[PDB]
């Protein structure tokens, strides 16, 4: 059986408490005052805002009383060919020591910051673009579409474009404008600019959830769920984004149920990864923001092999469950997928 009801309540079990999702909107507005009005840095910074999973609303809650990460993009206008990604982080050492006290950390490409009930991971980057078009770019990051602290999941009408307003109408503004002019920030593990387009990614994942009716993002959370619940039987990566990249391209346009869709995207990526699981490889997969990068270029081969293996055993699993005819029986596999948390019908 689908058992939508059941699949509705297994998802407000796994979203981010009340208190998590206050206190991250709170810290990323509080964030944004500050930095806006820290005299050394009012001409530099271009726009701070609230980005990765949580934005996407394709997080989970983090198990017993962890401490969700919660993404930050700090835009600058720093010229990337004059400085190096850490002249721009050291701009925010006193801002920080002003403001988070005791509280914040350099994590290597990143700054960690402690709240009451979340964890701020805040990167700095930089727009490479000079002159009329770093203006247009900066009036994008500069208005509502990008600044609202509210998730795709609570803002179905959320657009790519400088003129959406928040519903208290307008479309994706054309792809000339945005898709080609990622942002940099730093690498990971060495001091050089590399190109990121968070925006890209949320507008791509904000109209994959439209084309499959609201379900896209559900079974991020899902499937992320699964994978937590059965870690001890699955290899430690793919995890996080390059895990919600593998689910965004299984799944196909037209999803009409979490059912349905978890066992189409598990038969699309065991028959589509085949043959590279035949070769004992993994698939190079173009970013959504990022059209060179490959999203699995840090995954092994062979923790994608075995990963192609933890989901040929769930695909059984949940082709069993959504052919179930009674809803005991199929609630119980649902759960032998993902745990209690998925509840028992009436
Ligand atoms: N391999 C990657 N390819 C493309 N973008 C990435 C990659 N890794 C991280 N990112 C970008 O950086 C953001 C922050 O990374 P992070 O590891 O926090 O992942 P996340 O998507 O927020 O998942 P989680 O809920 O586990 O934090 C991602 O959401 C994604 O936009
Ligand atoms: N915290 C982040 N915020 C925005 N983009 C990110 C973040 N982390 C990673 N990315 C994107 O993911 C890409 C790959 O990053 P990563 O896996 O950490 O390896 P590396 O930086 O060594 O290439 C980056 O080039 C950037 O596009
Ligand atoms: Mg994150
Ligand atoms: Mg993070
Ligand atoms: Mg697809």
């Amino acid at each position: 059986m689908e058992l939508q009801p059941q699949f509705n309540e297994f998802l407000a079990n796994i979203r981010p408490t009340d208190t998590q999702k206050e206190d991250w909107k709170s810290g990323a507005r509080t964030l944004r005052e500050r930095l806006k009005n820290f005299e050394p840095l009012k001409e530099i910074v271009v726009s701070t805002f609230l980005q990765g999973s949580i934005r996407r609303s394709t997080a989970i809650r983090p198990l017993g009383d962890k401490r969700p990460d919660v993404d930050i993009v700090v835009v600058t206008n720093l010229d990337h060919t004059r400085m190096s990604p850490t002249d721009a982080m050291d701009l925010f050492i006193p801002f920080l020591e002003k403001y988070y006290p005791g509280k914040w950390e350099t994590q290597g490409r990143s700054f960690g910051i402690t709240l009451s009930y979340v964890e701020l991971d805040l990167v700095i980057t930089a727009i490479p673009e000079s002159g009329a078009e770093k203006s247009h770019l900066e009036q994008l990051y500069k208005s509502e579409s990008v600044l609202t602290v509210n998730s795709l999941e609570e803002q179905t009408d959320w657009r790519l474009n400088k003129s959406w307003t928040p519903n208290t109408q307008v479309e994706d503004a054309p792809a000339s404008e945005w898709k080609a002019h990622p942002l940099v920030l730093p690498d990971r593990e060495k001091n050089e600019w590399g190109r990121t387009h968070p925006l890209a990614q949320i507008r791509w994942t904000a109209e994959k959830n439209r084309l499959c009716n609201g379900h896209y993002i559900n079974l991020v959370r899902a499937v992320k769920w699964w994978r937590q619940q059965n870690s001890e039987d699955l290899p430690k990566y793919p995890k996080g984004y390059p895990l919600e990249h593998l689910i965004g391209n299984a799944l196909d346009n037209g999803t009409t149920s979490m059912a349905q869709g978890l066992v189409q995207l598990m038969d699309t990526f065991l028959s589509r990864w085949a043959a590279i699981y035949n070769q004992k490889s993994k698939p190079w997969l173009s970013d959504h923001g990022v059209a060179e990068h490959d999203v699995m270029a840090r995954l092994t081969a062979e923790d994608f092999c075995s990963f192609y293996e933890g989901i040929a055993s769930a695909a059984e699993i949940a082709r069993n469950a959504l052919a179930s005819e009674e809803p005991q029986e199929s609630a119980q596999l649902w759960r032998q997928l993902f745990g209690s948390k998925f509840p028992l019908p009436g």
